[PDB]
């Protein structure tokens, strides 16, 4: 995956059968900067072009930190403009991977703060190793995430939990994340990786035109109203029925064999 | 309650007190059929307006599937008319249960899976037996949850679990399930409906005419957003108020004995 | 702050630091009336107006009861008129704590339901010792939660925990609430009020500027869906940095030391 | 319709071929009442429930008032109970004369002010004859329209129209109503009813099922986004065609002859 | 435009500058067709991958009709397939149209009725012959519209109209449609297409980057609330001021020359 | 108002009776600039707080321009911090004018362009002189209208209308705005001023109480659906019945008299 195309050697992708591993290599704290982030929404784009590929993770290059959050200089005094754009780049990066058609999982095998949580939150999933600890932290240096991370964090653990960490400056570590739901699964260390992979390896088992068009669905209620969706989720199932993959995935359940599709 | 129309032997209910039990009677899976679709919706507009019925109970017969989910046959291939009315069915069906004026409780007892999970998730509260497992494996075979199943999991346990269990095709037992928030409380196996109807019957004990009002002010959210709702809330509360039956609860209280009202 | 107005008896303010602590002080359960209503109103809006003070912690006086919510004689039969006006007061109340521009936190000392359990949802923050109990019954005598608890407590705890308190009349230990997401943290007993003030300092530790403009983001998502809110997200960060107290917590941490602000 | 059933002799009903019309029978200014507002809700109940009647036409007694809007004695001084429960009629009454299933037409024979203009907004269609002049002065004595009007007459006329009645006080003849989309015809002095009736005459050749589905879709935008009905239109649209009179519409179009339903 | 591609012979394409000319042609009514339907869906994907377009102009073949809509044999009997089909293919034909990045005018040369009237309303510019006329009269066949109709007539004429078009099947003159905002201009016989593809040539006048971003920001308001959308107008014109492109434009007026861009 | 408060020499405000009268005066076209905008939000700010003001009229020096839109240094190449900071003072100083609980009346006494044409739209009613025309020309330029006039044109006007101005860079004379509904009414050349002072003589005559409840109400479709308002509608009614002013008005129609209110 991405094998033909300009991308900063900050990021590396590596593609194992249908997943696309893509690595944050920044030293030392693999702190984002304006050069990954360009990097990053090109490369969902590319990725999604490619049939090839059903479920991508993301983990930190070292084992000390996942992501550190934005890079200092991104923030360097003196200019307004900056700031401005940059709070783009965010956004636009970070949603691009939250709307990868195929299914997103982090690897956390370091504490993720700032940017680096935000990034976390757009992956569908997050497995992290015990020692990890994640935060919120710009509250503290009086900016706010701009990352979608006011949004983010209360969607999956609540507003409260949410406030402790963004208002109160208080990171949490990986039991804590798991318990109030902020993290799926914990992993012992330097296994999130592999965790990540052994599971995006079981998301290529599903089909993967369905996989694509359930995401927009579950995520829907994001946009709008859950009931609202009601009609449309008949429709999309419609959709699929007229398709040979779809026709694959109940005989193959009705003949007691594994599912191929193309 | 639903003495006498035509319904469907798949579906039997039984009238205990206030409370109307309605099983899945479809063997060997209780898997669900066009003609207990049809069933549902009829009984639920039937037990809306039963006014003697302040509770629903829902149990899946046997001890090893509360549902099966949707019958292959129903979806065999590869007919396209056919799909697009099944999930119509569904989502009627479902629809209705989830907007029963009554508290519905769904007591899994058996595997939950697919169509069976979304109506458990149509269910108000759910009560299961901790051997259960519950997940959606539409994914698997190309084919989405019809049944509200993409609204409906996210809400109750969050995206990123909820992704799991359908993009990653990840069945739960019944304590990460009540972990994730999936279900209110664990039972021991056989013990799902003796607590499904013994919390039922305290329902009976809380103001008819309130709880149905009641009800749809907390699912108010998924159609709008929580604010908006509150100018509606007050004045929800004094249309109580001008009633008979709120006087009766109220004086209780004040002279410390059990509210009585028809 | 607020000692030079027309403020209640029973609700006592204490000024600490940049801390304002609030205290219901109505014997014996600390329940509600309309004149701690207007009071919190007032308060919450002078309050607001001080800008020395950048937390709010709320706890019930004596050490069994946080809030037994509204007053008996608050809501006496059978004038509908009252009850209306009654109803108004809580939610204007309720509403101006919850958006109040620094953090609140409710140090829930005692049993809190109906009103006070209203009270704590408005808050931002929970922390409650190991024996409170929390409920609403207003259910079983007929009456709906006027408060916001409709729309409150399945914001927190998700619709299925919240429709059996409400709809069930079932109270909760403070352990299932924590597990439920209802509270942050638990407390051993009588350390809740401490414990608040000591989280209430670590908001101090951060940008006030900062805190006030963080605070609605992270509530859009009750008035909007919440990738709405993503343009204004960077837009706000964007009038952040364009300060004199922004440079100043970023710069801190290049150096590494405390930020420093007005 | 209405045939034998406890209604207010103030309000008259007539049922021609397949639409019933309701008269206010007020004197001498037709002016609303609450045995009027019980009887308008409970009416369009009945209406709904019978199947012969597709259209509806509301019309002033005499020929000067349409409806002279509230009455005096219903808010009359001081009773502030009587003040909240008279805007909950004007709502229920109105809502359920917006949602009566079949088409409603408001012949404008009189002046129609305050109360009256929010009764005619209420009906699908205006006919107006040129000398009624329409507008809301309820600002001018101090009390805003509580039936709807504040959203009902800026959703027509635009908001830059609408202040100017309302915020203005400004009365509106047949001609300028007509030019800012107020009402959609005029007609001369006293032909109204027959207009109205005549193009109610119209509705019956329209399928009576298509028209009661098609209603809430039209007004769909006033609950939500006008894009979020779009996939319901379409599940919608197929629920037509699974019906016998669907067909008949189809088939008689093609055959060139009148279609002929039930 | 669209010369090197595979599109129905009834859709013809003509390039004049950066205007595309399509043209339906169908006879004899010009009448929709599912060839002439993904015809044009795809023909607008092609469009808007091209920059050399800045305009599209729609008309319809010969003098007498604009566009028939549906055609019966796409909705012959008895196939409910066939329906649900179709349905879906005017949604998606009809929003790409609706989704050109480039203006859209419709040209009405002749009749527009049923589907083509959704057609023009999917257009942003209506110009219309003054004899043509245009109504909905699928309710007369008891088929609501499926093309975004129900939603399209209302947000241009206001409910009001809309319900007599739709709801009593009401033909209107050009004269009519203009004063009720249906279509913008009224163009004498023949001069539809003249004028429209003059029309066109303006909007080339205006910056193409600008036209694509802003067009839009406009048609936010079907989607959310227009208040939602203002602070990402201000993030789109800061996008918009970081290109060359738009420093042309200011270049321009300064020196009061005309605007030059790619 | 204003009369001891720091403004921009530029805006000119003379209190005449309950309406305050602001006059843009920059020569010599009375082109926006940030001084000018930051004393409209403050001078709205101050205006609200003022109690002796119930209306507000906006009208440009001299006779040929109301305003020239915003001022060419502002917008000046090439700097993107100073855009954005631009683009920021709009939407505050434009929104506060929109938010102004007072009626707003706009005096078109010259071209009104730009900035000047969304100024107006912020206003709640417009009053223009024949020989003044009004565009957005912003599109010809490369930049979008940042002041809101993406949204707000379409709401007054409706998208068609709106997407030729802006998109098609037409400008529009009196006879054709008004006709479309951008202004209320059109008047002769010079009597803009006293004809909107003259209307803002008129809302003083109702309850100023009533109205700057009721303008929220109005405003309320844009951030959010009509039917949800509703409810709210009969909840700020009642509120106002519980005023001392709400009785006078009532009393002096009953009385045929003057209403009189301080």
């Amino acid at each position: 995956k991405a094998s033909s195309f300009d991308d900063t050697h900050k990021l590396t992708v590596e593609k194992h059968g249908h997943t696309a591993l893509i690595t944050i290599n920044h030293p030392p704290a693999n702190t984002w900067d304006r050069d990954s982030l360009i990097g990053l929404r090109q490369l969902i784009e590319h990725l999604n072009r490619d049939d090839d590929i059903y479920a991508l993770v993301v983990t930190g290059q070292g084992p000390k930190f996942f992501s550190a959050g934005a890079d200092l200089n991104m923030f360097a005094d003196g200019d307004k403009a900056r700031a401005r754009e940059m709070a783009r780049r965010f956004g636009e990066a970070f949603e691009a991977l939250r709307d990868f058609r195929g299914v997103s999982i982090a690897a956390i095998n370091g504490y993720a703060m700032g940017g680096g949580l935000e990034c976390a939150l757009a992956c569908d999933i997050r497995i992290a190793e015990r020692q990890a600890q994640m935060a919120l932290p710009e509250a503290a240096v009086g900016l706010l995430p701009c990352a979608g991370g006011t949004q983010a964090l209360p969607w999956l653990v609540g507003e409260g939990w949410a406030k402790r960490m963004i208002l109160c400056n208080e990171r949490v570590d990986a039991e804590t994340a798991l318990r109030i739901g902020l993290v799926e699964q914990v992993v012992d260390s330097g296994e999130a990786r592999g965790a990540a992979l052994l599971l995006a390896a079981k998301v290529a088992r599903q089909s993967p035109v369905a996989i694509r068009t359930i995401k927009p669905l579950i995520q829907g209620a994001r946009e709008r109203a859950p009931n609202t969706w009601l009609p449309e989720e008949r429709e999309r199932f419609v959709d699929l029925f007229d398709a040979q993959d779809t026709r694959e995935g109940v005989n193959a359940f009705l003949e007691k064999r594994d599912p191929k599709w193309r």
